[PDB]
Formats: C-alpha cells, sequence, structure tokens
C-alpha cells in the first residue's frame, strides 16, 4: 500500500528516488530539516511517510537530527537523516558514536557548492574521531540513488553499521528514468574496535562495487561519471586498493576527474602502486565537467 | 522479572529510586551521560536496563541526549534523559520541540550548586521558546522520587507531553526508605498551540498535587520541604494559583524558603492576591536550610 | 566617518535602525546568521561594518554565534549577535555563562510566529540556568529600536552584563521616522552571584524605564503598544513591581494585551498586589492587535 | 614579566610546556574546558594567564569553545583552544569555517584511548567539510611540544590559517627537560578557496619539517618516534609526498608503527610510489610501542 508508483518505470528526481527507495526498504523514521538540496528529500518524506504509518521529525539541529535517528534505531526503527555541507561536519561525533555502538542508520550527505560539488569524499571516510570503519556509496544516476539507498539500508543492517550515501545537488535535482520494482521483488535484510574495523574492511568483496568493462583501453564517481562517460566508483569506502593496482598495470595513465582539489585522486594514486601515472582533472566552482573539457585535457 | 527488589521496602538513594521507578513504569530507553549528580541515575540504568531488554545510550552532547529520546519515543519507546545545570539549558530547544509535537518523554533535572540548590524552578517552567505548557514535579523524599517518576511517565503519556522531574543533588544522593510495589500493583498508562496549552492548564485539578493539612495555622518544595517540616509544593507546573489565594486569606504571613534568590516566591506572591504578606528565606551557596535557620527567621 | 546618514531624520526599518545604532554605539563585532526576520540586521551589518573597520562573522550555529561574541568581548570588542525563535533557546547556556562572567554583550531576539509574536518574554527573563540577573528592553517604534540599542550597549558596559533587546518581526521590518544624532551628541559608556543579582535588581531606578502619563484614567509592550495607543513597558527586566502596584490602586481594571497566552500578564498580576483586576487580551497566530479589537474588548 | 621560569632549562610536562610556549608566543586568549588529558593545559593557563593580563574562558561546549577563540582572534587576540576525542569532532565545522575566513587560531587535539593513542591523524587532515588546507604538527618530546606550539602560533599568523597541534596523552603528561628561552630570543610573527589551498600546499618547503639522518640504512610520529628510536614525522600536513618517494628508493622496506589501524601508513604508501614495501606495526588499546615490540617485528 505505497502512496507512489511501484512495479513500473517512472521519471523522478534524485531526492525523490532516495525518498521512495528508503520507504520501500523499510524506513519509518526520517529526521531532518529542509535545506537545499536535501529539503526535497524532506518534502518527499513529509509527504509520503505519514501515509505509510512512519514519522518525520523536523529538527533544527543537525546534531539533534542524527541523534534522534540513532535513538529511533535503538528503539527498533529503520532510520535516516540527510544533510549538506557544514551540517555534515556537525554530525561527525554522533556518526563516530554510531560506529562504536554498531548502530544501523543511514545518512545522506548531499554535496554542494557555496550547484553540485564533490568536496566531502575524504570527510565521509575520515571525519569520525578514532579508528572506525563505515560504508560510503556514491550514486551516478537517479536509478542508482534509488538502488543504493536500498543497498545502504541493507548494508546498514547486515553489518550493523551506519551507511553514508554520498551524493550531490545535481543527481539530487535532475529528473531521470527509474524502474521502481514491486515490494516483493526487493530483498530487504531484517534486523572491540578491532572487529568493528574488520567487519567492514575484511568484506570489501561484498561491500565494494564498481562499474567498468574496458579491458582494451590505454576513473570518476557521482555526477562526474556521467560526464566522463572509464572506471566507475560506486562504493567509496571500504575501498578496493588492489583493484586499482591491477588496472594501473594494464594502462598507461589514469585520469581522475573530480569536482574538488583532489580526494578521489589520492586513493587512486595510493591504489596505483606506482604502476601508472595518475592525474586529476579538477573543476570546482559550479558546473560539472562538460565532456568536452574532460575530452580535451586527455 | 526485575533485577532489583520489588513488592517490599528497601533503602535506596534518589537516583536509584528514580532509575528503579522508571523501569517499572515501562521505560526501555535511557539516554544520558555520567555527570554529578545524575551520573548515579546513569549507572543504575546502565546496570539494570540491559537486564530488562532495554537500552542505555551514552551520549556526549545534552542536545543529542534529549534528541535521541524524542527519537526513541517516536519510534514507540517510553524514554528518559537526565541532566544538570547548564546541560539543562542546552536541552531547551528540543524540549520546546517535544512540546509542539506532543511527544511523551521524561526529563530529570538534578539541581546543583557550583551540593544541592533550587535555582532551575523558573527555567523549568519558562525556558522553552514560545507559548507552551508542560508538567514539572518536585520530589521531597526518596519515596517521592520513586513515585513521581512513575507519575511523570504516566502523565507524559496521558497528556502526550514532556514531563520534567525537577530534583536536587541531596534528594538524589540521600538514602531513605522506599516501598517498591509489585509490578501489578502499579497503574501504568499505555500509549494548535492553543489546545496544547489548554491540555495542561485546563487540567490542574488532575495534574496539580500538594501536601499540607494545617487548617489551624497562622510553603516549600524539594529538599527544603523536609527541613521546613507548612504547604508542600509537589506539582510545580501547571500551578494552582487559586489554592495559594485561599491559603493567603486564612493566614497572616506566608514564608517561602528556597535555595535560590526567589523563584517559588514569585508564584506565591502572584498567587496571594495581596491577601497575605509573602516573604522569602533564601539560602544559597551549599547547605540546605537547617530547620533552626527557618525556625529563628520566623 | 559613517557610511549612513547621521545628524538628521531618516526613514528606516527596525533591523536597519538597530544596525545603525549599534555601530554608532561602538560595536565592531557582529556575529550572526541570515534568518528571518534578523537576516536584515545581518545584511545591514554586513554592508556597513566593513566600512567602519569592524567585522561580521557568518556563523552557522547559534551556540557558536553567541560564543564568538562573548569571545570578541573578552578580547576587548563591543559585540552583538541576533537570533529568532528556537535559536534563542540554543543561546541560553552561553547567555547564562555571560551573566556569571559579567560579560558585556548585546543580544537581539527578534520574536516571530511560525509574522510577529510576543512569546519570548518569560524566556528572555528566566531561560538562563540558576540565579542571575540581566537586562531586557522592548522597543515599540523604529526610533526606540535605534535608541534602545544604544542604551543596551551602554547598560551592557556600565553594569558589565549581557543585554537583551527583545523585539518582534513587525517593528523590525516596518519603515518609520528615526532621528539619527551626530556621533558626538551620543553619550557612550566606555569599558559572587549575590552581588551579580544585586548589581541589576538594586538599580531598577536607573535601568527601569516606562512611558505613560494618564493620571486621570479608569499596559502593553512592543508592536502592541502602538496598537493599544496606557502604560508603556520598555524595560522588561529588572521589573518595577511597586510601580504596577501604585497604578493598581489608582485604577479599576488593568488590561494587558499581548501576542502570547500570558507572560507580561503574570508580572502585572504579581505587580498588582490584588489592588486591581488584571485581564489579558491575547491574540496569537499572526496579526497584531487591531486597535478596534483592543477597543471592543474593553 | 612572566610568572614561570624563562631563559633556562626546566623540567615540565607536555601540557605545561604547551601552556608556557603559548604565552611566550603572544596568546592572551585561551578558551577550553577541563578534560583529561587537556585539563592540565587548562589549569596551567588558568594559573598563568591572569598574571599576564590575558583571559581564560571556561566553556562547557567544544562548539562554543572554538567559536569564542575564532571570535577573540577576529577582535585582535592571538587565541587557542584544546580538546580531546569526540570533542575534536564537534569542532570540525568551526575549524572548517576558520579555514575559509583565513582566521589565525591554534587548536590542540590531545589524542587518547577510551592512555595515549594516535587515531586522529586523518581526522586532523580531512575532518573539515569541503576543499581546504590547514597545518598539522606532531610533537615527539616535551621540548617539541613547547617548540611546535611556538611554531603553530607563528605559522597561524604567517599563513593566516588555523593550526592544529596534534599530540597525545603521554607526551602531554610526561615530565622531561625543556630549555625555555628568554622572550627576546624568540622570533614571533606579528599579525578564493583555490588560493587558500595553495597558500599552504605550495609552501611545503617552509611548513614541512622532518627529522632523520640515516642515509646508510636498509618512520613514526609523536610518542611513537621516541620508542621507535628512523624517519621522524613532525609536520603531518601539508605533507611532503616526494620526500617519502626519495626515501622509498633508497631502502628496501618502510615500517610505519602507529597507535591506530593505519593512518600515517596510508600517506606513506601513497608517498612511496611503489618503490618500497610499506608495512604498519599497529598497536592500539593503551601502551605505546615498547621498543622490544618494534624491534622483534622487524
Amino acid at each position: 500500500r505505497f502512496p507512489f508508483p511501484v512495479g513500473e518505470p517512472d521519471f523522478i528526481q534524485g531526492d525523490e528516488a532516495i525518498a521512495r527507495a528508503a520507504i520501500l526498504a523499510g524506513c519509518r523514521f526520517y529526521a531532518g530539516y529542509p535545506i537545499t538540496p536535501a529539503s526535497e528529500i524532506f518534502e518527499a518524506m513529509a509527504l509520503y511517510m505519514p501515509l505509510v504509518d512512519g514519522v518525520v521529525i523536523q529538527m533544527e539541529d543537525e546534531i539533534a537530527s542524527i541523534a534522534a535517528a540513532i535513538g529511533a534505531s535503538w528503539a527498533g526503527a529503520k532510520a535516516m537523516t540527510a544533510t549538506s555541507g557544514p551540517g555534515f561536519s556537525l554530525m561527525q561525533e554522533n556518526i563516530g558514536y554510531a560506529v562504536m555502538t554498531e548502530t544501523p542508520v543511514v545518512i545522506v550527505d548531499v554535496q554542494r557548492s557555496g550547484l553540485p560539488a564533490q568536496g566531502d569524499i575524504m570527510q565521509a571516510i575520515w571525519g569520525t574521531h578514532g579508528d572506525h570503519s563505515l560504508i560510503v556509496l556514491s550514486p551516478s544516476t537517479v536509478q542508482e540513488a534509488f538502488d543504493f539507498t536500498i543497498r545502504a539500508f541493507n548494508l546498514s543492517e547486515k553489518y550493523r553499521t551506519p551507511v553514508i550515501l554520498l551524493t550531490d545537488a545535481e543527481v539530487g535535482h535532475m529528473r531521470e528514468r527509474v524502474y521502481i520494482p514491486n515490494p516483493d521483488e526487493i530483498e530487504i535484510i531484517n534486523r572491540l574496535i578491532k572487529r568493528i574495523v574488520e567487519k567492514i574492511e575484511k568484506n570489501k568483496k561484498d561491500i565494494f562495487t564498481y562499474e567498468t568493462y574496458e579491458l582494451e583501453d590505454a576513473v570518476a564517481t557521482g555526477i562526474v561519471a556521467r560526464s566522463a562517460l572509464l572506471l566507475k566508483i560506486e562504493t567509496i569506502w571500504p575501498f578496493d586498493f588492489e583493484l586499482i593496482e591491477r588496472i594501473a598495470e594494464r594502462v598507461d595513465k589514469l585520469y581522475v576527474p573530480e569536482m574538488n582539489l583532489g580526494q578521489l585522486y589520492h586513493l587512486i594514486k595510493e591504489g596505483a602502486n606506482g604502476k601508472a601515472e595518475v592525474k586529476l582533472i579538477s573543476k570546482i566552482g559550479g558546473e560539472v565537467h562538460t565532456p568536452m573539457e574532460i575530452f580535451e585535457f586527455i
């Protein structure tokens, strides 16, 4: 009994795909605030969630926003928050905390400029205090935003960890085609710091996920994969370093275009054990890479 | 199946009576941090709550601490936090928020000096932004700390409101006799801003509660009722102004001893429509009133 | 060398009068965030302050916003923040803190609905934890917003205390006539908890300020004084209780119209030692009292 | 006129060396809270700073703690805060903010277990939201804690940036010999996001600083350099990647012992462009590496 179309193609935005995906995954607690460009995730939840006997909690404070979800999670709910920019910085203690408690919870960081951007890749990985491991996923299309949100809620439960869906304003706002399956076509997974880290890092084979098929060629993520279309980075963390190694050997140079000053780049160069030149095509300040721009540069 | 004595007298501290009372009331979510003198409420919960299939959440941030409980409450749990001093100030937005959402949640403010004190009476009433109404209870004994905690959880549900149990370090730490009933001897109540305010303020007859029987005489709360033992103030808010009126007429002077510089005093003088002299015996800086001190002064 | 008109009448909004007044008073530190209806105070400061060799600090967090000003104050600056609604709740710990440290700082709480409102009168007085005293001023016109801001900065220094300028969206946004004096026509005052409280409360004769001249008659504050135009409440705290007493005797009934459910009312009834009937004309939900509405009711 | 010994050797703890160094550097604003093991930095400041006409501000909230210093800095003061663990997480937004504003301020993160630890190396670098660059220094001795604190205040001013002094509980608490120079033997430096990043990253030659002299050999930081005594890592960020490259070639294997699960390690492996095997000796859970432990393993 879902208040949106299921079992059929539809044309939705990112924020809406996420908000639909979450609900089908089992999430009946959302805690957030209307802020651009997450405020559409909010509106969708605010619209849909009361009609599925779920609850939306409009919290002022990002600190409070994430804490309420950790709290709903512990009282049994599947739960999510959503934020942007320096809000995401505010949530790092409670995220860190959710790591140690092995709390299932999903966080959406909708990246932004000031207009998409890709400058929270490292903070998504290392912003927590201490030794920790959590999962970070990066959607390149509106269909991936739908699918990864499902996967996030599934991973969050299976590995009893927070999951970060790391996206951008453009994927979030741009309308595209999403096939939304019927409820029962969807597998949903029901419900010291050495095992915590190993929980994640020893299972990259299950949690890591990449797209790329050019075995006969001489790497990006998010809204920059679509304009670079190539190695597709979907699972940002835990990160398969060896895979980048194997690909280093089989090619001459590895171009890493990002909307930052080098973050995805670093993991690539550390991945490529010297066995290929690694270069960054950085654009920042608003526009995604136009494919002519990535084109020329190479 | 409770991990502490039930259906029998026992001798416990305030923090322990509260922590026992909460659990018998149905609370299976506690979110707090060890701070004096609330850190004993924590320890007791941390000790007892895992053995009743409940959960304790050690949160750094008081802002986060209260938000997690609002969140657990909305996902269905009966929930409580506990705090002291400027922590209580931090929780005022989320409390205010719990008021508007009509969220059942219980908050313990354990008052302090720097050593009890009584300087959060007004902040308990008016610290929220806006127009609101919530309930505030004040225990004078260890048995009242037990009983009011029960009543708090019952009122919180019935009137769908936050309830503040406003206590002090001394009541909290001092060992006294508590009769703890057996589980089934306890009635527990299962689960715009004009009706909100009226919800509470129109039902003072049910929510207001005082102790005093001297119809032949010529007023305090908390640890200061025991040393003044008299009108006993138990329900601080919603406040029965008329009752203080009726008592004004029947007496000459009304002495209001508090451990502050006048807070309970003000409600008394506003209650006494001029119909009696109202005077405050203020001691602050550590010790409760020794009854000799209240004695002399009158 | 001021980047706005001085020594002459002009027609400005509230937020602009405040922002002009502050600068003439000596304030060279403002820390805030653009939020309605304080975001105009911000814009004005952001516009004017760089041209007077001052500094504006755009802080996300209201907690941080007030802390930065307490910090600038201690490093020697005259300083101010500005906020609205549940933001004001967030600042209560740091305000409380500024009280104990005897820190000069000015805070503007721009009251709001959801559209003015008057529901932070009590929170302005009692939202701090503990025993404290601070000053609260209430402007009824755009000229009073200018003048009280000056007075706030002067009182803040003289009594080494925080000062709260408690205003509303309407006074803030409405254009009126302000005479702005020339710089040198303005007197500006250069730079335990028992003396703190007495600092303020023993000097009501200097800090308290009211407007009303009807000795031959049979009381409001803010945007509701202009529509009730009568006793004008300008200094909200410290509060002259005796004055309301003297006025109680000389009249039959005292009407207290507020945009809340009774806050100014309570101080009035406690002021009137029974010696006059006290009644509240409460409107909430948007519009100020239209004078026909206050008119009929009486 | 300094209230501690100058111009002579003395034997002090880390927290005391830091607190002495800061004052000699020109810092007259400290804002913090007593927490282990930073609470000694506090006590020292609280003791010394009033006697140099400076100010210490005891703030509850780490968010507020850092904001007050950013604020004091902007009103002209040289300023510092100090924190530990999830406190450091709370400060990431305001740090990020200090980056964009090009605010000189110094932050001490005293690393900890639960007992030193080294699990905030990455968070020190990448915990800010967005694209940014700041400086991070790591003291290995009590004399380096003194000296780097000086250098921090000097770098903070010269590059108009926040500086993070990244230390640990052990260096902080352990007594050692510090030569404290006389005041005038100390050079102190008086007072978009593409130039910000380049400000730092283009000047590694001045900001980067390492200790190691074994050109005839076949790498650690903090309390783990002393027990590994070798390449000494002092400037953690901006990081000289090429230097690690040059050292990779000249040796067979590079052992990176840390008290974490690999953080310093990653920068090393990314530094070593495949040109040497890189291995981590991780101990976590309390004790520093005993040199026998690092010894055996190799």
